[PDB]
């Protein structure tokens, strides 16, 4: 990344899954003197693992879909995924534009082990060919865990937050705008150690910030056993078993409803 | 009379919904002309109403946590596609079909059959929501209701019309790509009552709507809407009273805003004692306050 006066801008996201298969709850973005966050309605329910990550759910009255926040048990408002991207483009624009002719960008830093956030986002981006306005504004995405490790993997956001005591039981980390601030906090006083104090904290960063067109690249990259030795009948499904599993993001006999064999193979383990 | 005069190609197009309201979803998306086709069906994001899976026989259940569309005739999962990716989709479709008729043709008359206009507003706001409008306007060039025909040749449903002209039956025209055939053949036949086609664009051209002239009307259309989307008819009798009353109207018009709660989506609601749960779920709101929404939404209907 070159050097130059960009803006900085905390980013996470809750979502449905860890997949990129996956969608996109909530998108929040967070600076000191400015924050955006939009609830996203989803395609699918959330999960299990997803409704005790972020608290919140999905409900059903009749044909309407909202959402609900378990920590309240109250609605959460919401838009369509493409609603909230425009919403989100015409919040860094602002940005950018505050800062005058001067600012080169803005460099959106993320707190997490595995790479995930940017992808998803991008892959939304490209999902509705908003990629191209999205470059003008942003222009490259930066994780932050590494500063951790480099001034201490097994880095958790939450850990860290204990460390600077900017935990609070009053801020639940599973909401994205919380963890989108604490990934900007952390960063910061990490960094040191006004004015003065976000200029230490871009030299900190730049290390570590990665061009929007490289994880586009790493994007599209990263975008029945027994049966493949016996004979080439056996071999011809499995490879069918093997690819409809995997297309679908992989109670049991319902879903299927000749497939009993993947049911009984299934059933098998 | 505002379609200038040229080489198109007539395309009938119609679309499966979750409902009849500008507000709702597109399910499927049908076009027709007799050497070629196109239907896709689309995941809504809410579900469908009684009305529609009752017109269409396509409903949303959930597999596990899971959402995906499911024929009541056939009982077979109907595969879908994003509203975007299904877009994508027609406009290649149009796009390909618009090239070979050679560098001659000057585009593409959808021609759809209704007696309340509303299947060109969707289509055309569906495309507005992704920007691909601009990209659509280069292939098609003009929304026509060839419900004129059927008034003139002879209100004129496109069910009607199908029994009047023998054209019913095996096929179900709660589906989009029935219904597009179907609005072409009748079209087609009032107007001869190739030669064959020539007669049935001179007959559809007075009709046919210049695709900017549907985006000003779609306009005034969701213009009208939002106005027509209000809570003052429920709280008259506030306003009469006192102050109390007011600020109290005044009061709970907020809370159920803050919420995405509208009078559609309410009486929506109502229609498929669901309003409990759904003034229980509103936050801010006071039990002793809900009661009395509940009462007041109850009336009115």
């Amino acid at each position: 990344l070159p050097a130059g006066n960009y803006i900085l801008v905390g980013v996470d996201i809750d979502t449905t899954g860890r997949r990129l298969m996956d969608e996109i709850v909530q998108l929040a973005a967070y600076t000191p003197t400015d924050h955006f966050e939009q609830y996203i309605m989803p395609y699918m329910n959330l999960n299990p693992a997803a409704r005790q990550r972020h608290q919140v759910r999905v409900i059903s009255i009749g044909f309407y879909r909202m959402l609900k926040s378990m920590q309240t048990y109250k609605i959460i408002k919401s838009k369509s995924e493409i609603a909230a991207l425009k919403d989100f483009l015409n919040w860094l624009e602002q940005l950018k534009t505050k800062a005058g002719p001067s600012s080169d960008g803005i460099v959106l830093i993320y707190h997490e082990e595995r790479k995930f956030i940017p992808y998803m986002i991008l892959e939304s981006l490209k999902k509705y060919g908003l990629l191209e306005r999205f470059t003008a504004s942003v222009k490259s995405f930066a994780n932050s865990i590494n500063l951790a490790k480099a001034s201490i993997k097994n880095y958790s956001l939450r850990k860290l937050s204990k460390i600077l005591s900017l935990d609070a039981d009053s801020l639940f980390d599973g909401n994205a705008s919380v963890r989108a601030k604490l990934a900007f906090d952390v960063a910061l006083q990490l960094s040191n150690s006004s004015s003065e104090a976000l200029e230490n904290m871009f030299n900190a960063i730049r290390p570590f910030a990665k061009l929007v067109v490289s994880d586009v690249l790493e994007l599209d990259i990263q975008i029945f056993l027994n049966y493949f030795k016996t004979t080439l009948y056996h071999r011809v499904r499995a490879v069918k078993f093997r690819i409809v599993l995997a297309e679908n993001g992989f109670g049991l006999d319902i879903a299927l409803q000749k497939s009993k064999d993947k049911a009984e193979l299934l059933e098998l383990l």
